[PDB]
């Protein structure tokens, strides 16, 4: 389903090359910056959960935006993803005129392309989002974004507000099949005692990277295939090798465990659900019609 105001053909007349421009850029950029794909995918999710899929977190004045200096490491996002959205927007501006394609639409398109260039399934992206001029505050971030220490009941409660369900939860967490995570996001599972749900061999390996509390290092989210979009994330879970509590508790909790097992056994079933759930996620509290603006410069208010 597609929310009121969005359409697949939104730029057919105004910028018909838009999706090819975004895709070509992401394909080129990840050759140099393999982690950009993870950065762009997470930036789309992060934005969506902080007030709605409205590019609010791209603004220089926004908490966790590109100028963020106060936030903890796991709320300090990969710098190259912010810049890639801007560069893409610039190329769309040259080809189709400025302020035609919204930054929110670029976020959704770039996430899709990042999934594909990493080996994942393509899917059609509904378009027509408008951009919000509102700066995100710290309270917006804390109110919208569950921490990695969250367990399944709390995660489902957050998702149910915006009409995502357990299957969406398990499929969308598969975004952690690529990318990086800071020691601080899982060090509670290592200090002062090991979490019993950590695979003991895996825990030993983590302690190599994070030998003490407060280690300023990152490791891979997916110990099996760090940069390939695939179902290995769920294979990790079945072997107690999820990095975050919010990862591993999907396998612990009865509400989610059989979905994890299904996606561990069948990458095809994971891919088929992930595309559906991504389309749902990219429509959370979107602005459409005359709401919001088409931002000319993704980092700044018009
Ligand atoms: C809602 C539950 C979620 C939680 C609690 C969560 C938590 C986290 C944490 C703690 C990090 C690492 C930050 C750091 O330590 O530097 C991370 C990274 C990441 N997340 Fe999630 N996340 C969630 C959902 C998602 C979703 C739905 C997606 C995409 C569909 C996603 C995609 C990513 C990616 C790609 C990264 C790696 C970013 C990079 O390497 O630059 N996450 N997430
Ligand atoms: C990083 C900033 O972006 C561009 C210019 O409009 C500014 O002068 C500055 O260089
Ligand atoms: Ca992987
Ligand atoms: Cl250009
Ligand atoms: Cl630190
Ligand atoms: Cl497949
Ligand atoms: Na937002």
């Amino acid at each position: 389903p597609v929310a009121r105001g969005l359409s697949y053909d939104f730029y057919k007349r105004s910028c018909p090359r838009a999706e090819a421009i975004v895709r070509s850029f992401v394909q080129d950029a990840v050759r140099r910056d393999v982690g950009l794909a993870a950065g762009l995918l997470r930036l789309h999710f992060h934005d969506c959960f902080v007030q709605g899929c409205d590019a609010s977190v791209l603004l220089d004045g926004s908490a966790t935006g590109p100028a963020e200096k106060q936030a903890p490491p796991n709320l300090t996002l990969r710098p190259s993803a912010f810049k890639a959205i801007n560069d893409i927007h610039d190329r769309l501006t040259r080809e189709c005129g400025g302020s035609v394609v919204s930054c929110s639409d670029v976020l959704a398109l770039a996430a899709r392309d990042s999934v594909v260039v990493s080996g994942g399934p393509s899917y059609r992206v509904p378009l027509g989002r408008r951009d919000s001029p509102s700066f995100a505050t710290q309270q917006d971030v804390l109110a919208g974004l569950p921490p990695p220490t969250a367990t399944v009941p709390a995660l489902l409660a957050v998702l149910s507000k915006i009409n995502l369900d357990a299957t969406d939860l398990v499929a969308l967490s598969g975004g952690h099949t690529i990318g990086l995570g800071h020691c601080t996001s899982f060090e509670g599972r290592l200090f002062p005692r090991p979490d019993p749900t950590l695979n003991a061999t895996f825990a030993g390996r983590l302690r190599q990277t994070c030998p003490a509390k407060g280690t300023d290092r990152r490791t891979v989210l997916d110990v099996r295939t760090p940069n390939i979009f695939d179902n290995k994330y769920y294979v990790n879970l079945v072997n107690r090798e999820g990095l975050f509590t919010s990862d591993q508790d999907l396998f612990t909790n009865a509400s989610t465990r059989v979905i994890v097992s299904k996606f561990a056994r069948s990458q095809k079933s994971f891919f088929d659900q992930f595309t559906s759930s991504m389309v749902q996620m990219g429509q959370i509290k979107v602005l459409t019609g005359s709401q919001g603006q088409i931002r000319s410069n993704c980092s700044a208010r018009n």
